[PDB]
């Protein structure tokens, strides 16, 4: 029902999802002069099992890669967390132009796209569906993607998109460790926030990497060539899916 278009996009979401105007909404601009270093943060540790890669799915507004989440084979730990979070998905956001496709910004600087690697709290909760609405339920690593050289690490993913061109299509996507997509250093910022699209629950601990990764102009074009319509209907490109930044409302962004 909601989308990213003028009629149903971010500026309209608060009508059906009032929490859009809440105190812990994402994404945010990270003003580096205002970050606070927390001596209790530990380094991030990611430990993903490539055999957990399962399927790629076109969901109309975006696409994602899911990973088997029945057990703790693939986990994020460290950082601000006291226990491990289980990997379940990764996806991207992009924009209509290379100039602004990221959701998070840094000192007002907009990147071309953004990678999200999503996990849920399997220490405290027993399912993604339980964890999704809890303040401590989800942990998402964000990586800002700077347009420039083509990124070869994206290749398996981009090559798969031909199999999921229209809304609802899905295909097997196996033997893939998405830590291969992360930057070499996992220095990061963390703040309490939300899902960036409806239902916008304030359930996400964000881990935003200090270091960016690359993406080419033509790789971004491949994202925008996915279609938001169902097969047989007239082709409608998925041109953009990034939410604008939202007020900090007194939250602190912590620096590792
Ligand atoms: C196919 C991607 S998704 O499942 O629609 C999805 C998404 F596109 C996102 F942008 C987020 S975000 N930006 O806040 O990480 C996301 F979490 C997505 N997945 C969730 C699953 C977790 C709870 C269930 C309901 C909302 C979508
Ligand atoms: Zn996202």
């Amino acid at each position: 029902d909601w989308g990213y278009d003028d009629k149903n996009g971010p500026e309209q979401w608060s009508k059906l999802y009032p929490i859009a105007n809440g105190n812990n909404q994402s994404p945010v601009d990270i003003k580096t002069s205002e970050t606070k270093h927390d001596t209790s943060l530990k380094p991030i540790s990611v430990s993903y099992n490539p055999a957990t890669a399962k399927e790629i799915i076109n969901v109309g507004h975006s696409f994602h890669v899911n990973f088997e989440d029945n057990d703790n084979r693939s986990v994020l730990k460290g950082g601000p967390f006291s226990d491990s979070y289980r990997l379940f998905q990764f996806h991207f956001h992009w924009g209509s132009t290379n100039e602004h496709g990221s959701e998070h910004t840094v000192d007002g600087v907009k990147y071309s796209a953004e990678l999200h690697v999503a996990h849920w709290n399997s220490a405290k909760y027993s399912s993604l569906a339980e964890a999704a609405s809890k303040a401590d339920g989800l942990a998402v690593i964000g990586v800002l993607m700077k347009v420039g050289e083509a990124n070869p690490k994206l290749q398996k993913v981009l090559d798969a998109l031909q199999a999921i061109k229209t809304k609802g299509k899905r295909a097997p996507f196996t033997n893939f460790d998405p830590s291969t997509l992360l930057p070499s250093s996992l220095d990061f910022w963390t703040y309490p926030g939300s899902l960036t699209h409806p239902p916008l629950y304030e359930s996400v601990t964000w881990i935003i990497c200090k270091e960016s990764i690359s993406v080419s102009s033509e790789q971004l074009a491949q994202f925008r060539s996915l279609l938001s319509n169902v097969e047989g209907d007239n082709a409608v490109p998925m041109q953009h899916n990034n939410r604008p930044t939202q007020p900090l409302k007194g939250r602190t962004v912590r620096a590792s």
